[PDB]
């Protein structure tokens, strides 16, 4: 339909207006003393919240180009909200500041390519400095402490520590609702592999986006399922059994996939299909591993098994299966322990025999995935409200604990961002590169200044005082006192800050170089 | 076909031969038109990199054949040595298509279009 | 005062010394802005004669001192030998006045003027 071709600064002017609208709507919630924002709802009472990501999601502007800006910044925050729950806001603030100042500089010449180069150099230096100064969190006590912060109650610290120790750093930890009143930790045989659902229609938990199956049947095959006729007898058998079905195949497409989607939507079948992990000869390796764990059989042409000949017996079984957008987790497979042990010993022998470091690494991955098991946290509480609150509290606690385990811990409240200003200013450059360096140097003060302003303190005073205090001492927005953030517990994961900075810098660089904007004309 | 200098350097490298073509009147006018237009790709590339297009064109017209402008670095090096090379077929096909379609459009005298519906 | 190269050649001839002045921040920006602006007379003269100003500026920056561009003929000759000479006082007075008044205007923040009568 009719386009609204626009070039030069006016396109960028509209881009900036949209980004400014979104930033003014979002940034007011930044910091512990953030203020609350009211969002409209079609039905029921309106929702009042200070959660940044929800507000950013709800934003949609009438002006097409401002809508472009809003959607762009929202997609930036999308890459970051996955870890923790605060990295989806700092990125927006940094993007707004960088875009505004860069546009102002570009208006007066200042070849945009030099600005982008300087921004990239400053961001790289800042990331290097952040990885330089950090409290490495690797001790068991520190890991338990981080599991005991955020919400983390107190027991979650020890629970996460023990589960982590039992399954390792990369071991799978699962959270369940115990029917009792006590929260318990269990380690069972399970499999998680990086294969999400083929479609969102078969998601069981819309809020968690995850697909949850309880005591499901598991279909294991290396073949491609493009025809629904190949599985109709098995579908009828499972419908007779009235149990959920998990499908692990090379690919499910064609007419079978829409048919299964329609059946799931209508509730006829509680079926989930995911792609088979691994490729080539490797795929059959952990296909056989899954078959051993679940007690099922891999349906492959090598064994002479056909899809139409698959019965209930050949299907794998497990207590619970969780499928997210990218990974599928199996809990308490029904296969024999001795067979799993024999497979583990075979993989160990292969590792001791293989000479390729790549093949050894793949076999080690299979061995660790098979032998580490799955940590199960059966949360128990007196009331369903208490159980749900504890579940939510444990979820983000585990996420933050893992994030701290991988990268580390740094000063919270944006203090880390200012602490790296000196190193960025130390970067040597000339011309537009130096201009972009100064741009980033100025913009890096935005989070702390905004947090100070939201609490009513003067931002500039806070920035100036922070630039002249000892490293590790920042500003406590809650109390207005200058204390040790590490001692005061105002700590943020290194990964969150660095990811927000990287995303904001990259997207600001992309936007600053935009020259022509193509958008649909509003319909009269 | 073969390999020629990339970045539009080949297009400028053939300007002299085109200018050497003898014609009079509107034929000579069209020859000058093509001579002027052949500089557009290199000039536009230079402008996109922030360099002044006219300076790049003038300097390129007076440097040795096989040496052009590296838009990535802003340095005058050997395109063949630096790997800035483009297929001959691509350039010649683009030039032929552009010339033919421009000739067709310039001779247009009446345009019949569908009137927008109110 | 004396005699110097005419046609604005002297103005470009002093660009290197101005760029050699060391400064930082807004002072460095003010240095660069004058460095850019000093090319305006010669570029404007070249454009008035139909020649590309940027080409003339770039070529002039790389020729020997005392040789400039003859706008009358389009040939690069010795201005002193060709008689294209301008008094030193004229150029320095123009530069001083322009710089002073530009500095005064750039610092303006509020303008009080009579409202047009309806």
């Amino acid at each position: 339909m009719a386009k609204e071709l626009k070039f030069a600064e006016d396109a960028r002017a509209a881009m900036l207006r949209g980004v400014d609208k979104l930033a003014d709507t979002v940034k007011v919630t930044l910091g512990p003393k953030g203020r609350n924002v009211v969002l409209e709802k079609s039905y029921g009472s309106p929702l009042i919240t200070n959660d940044g990501v929800t507000i950013a999601k709800e934003i949609e502007l009438e002006d097409h180009f401002e809508n472009m800006g809003a959607k762009l910044v929202s997609e930036v925050a999308s890459k970051t909200n996955d870890i923790a729950g605060d990295g989806t806001t700092t990125a927006t603030v940094l993007t707004q500041a960088i875009v505004r100042e860069g546009l102002k500089n570009v208006t007066a010449g200042a070849n945009p390519l030099g600005i982008r180069r300087g921004i990239e150099l400053a961001t790289k230096a800042a990331v290097e400095e952040l990885h330089n100064i950090s409290t490495v969190v690797d001790s068991k006590e520190a890991i338990a402490q981080v599991a005991a912060v955020s919400s983390g109650s107190d027991k979650v610290g020890h629970l996460i520590a023990d589960a982590m120790e039992k399954v390792g750093n990369d071991g799978v930890i699962t959270i369940e609702e115990s029917k009792g009143i006590e929260t318990e930790l269990d380690v069972v045989e399970g499999m998680q592999f990086d294969r999400g659902y083929l479609s969102q229609y078969m998601v069981t938990d819309n809020d968690k986006m995850e697909a949850v199956l309880e005591n499901p049947y598991i279909l294991i095959t290396d073949k491609k399922i493009s025809n629904i006729q190949d599985i109709l007898p098995l579908l009828e058998q499972i419908l007779q059994q009235s149990r959920p079905l998990l499908i692990i195949a090379d690919d499910v497409d064609g007419e079978a996939l829409p048919t299964l989607v329609l059946n799931k939507i209508r509730g006829t079948f509680n079926v989930v299909a995911v792609k088979a992990p691994g490729f080539g000869d490797r795929r059959k390796a952990m296909l056989e591993d899954i078959a051993i764990l679940t007690g099922g059989t891999v349906i492959t042409d090598d064994l002479g098994l056909e899809l139409k000949d698959v019965t209930i017996e050949n299907l794998g079984n497990a207590s619970k299966v969780v499928v997210d957008k990218d990974n599928t987790t199996i809990v308490e497979g029904s296969g024999e322990k001795e067979a799993i042990e024999a497979r583990v010993q075979l993989i160990k022998n292969q590792i001791a025999e293989t000479t390729s470091d790549f093949d050894r690494e793949k076999l080690q991955e299979r061995l660790a995935k098979l032998a580490g098991g799955v940590a199960v946290v059966k949360v128990g509480a007196a009331t369903e409200t208490e159980l749900k609150e504890l579940k939510l509290r444990i979820e983000d606690a585990l996420n933050a604990t893992r994030a701290a385990v991988e990268e580390g811990m740094v000063s919270g409240g944006g203090t880390a961002l200012v602490n790296v200003i000196s190193k960025v200013s130390a970067v040597e450059a000339e011309g537009d590169v130096a201009t972009g360096i100064k741009i980033v140097v100025r913009a890096l003060e935005e989070p702390i200044r905004q947090i100070a302003e939201n609490a009513g303190y003067e931002g500039s005073v806070i920035v100036d005082k922070l630039k002249n205090v000892e490293l590790g001492t920042g500003f406590n927005a809650a109390t207005g006192e200058w204390v040790n953030m590490v001692e005061a517990g105002i700590v943020d994961p290194t990964k969150v800050t660095r990811s927000a900075l990287q995303n904001a810098a990259s997207v600001s660089a992309l936007l600053l170089t935009t020259e022509a904007v193509v958008a649909d004309k509003p319909e009269p």
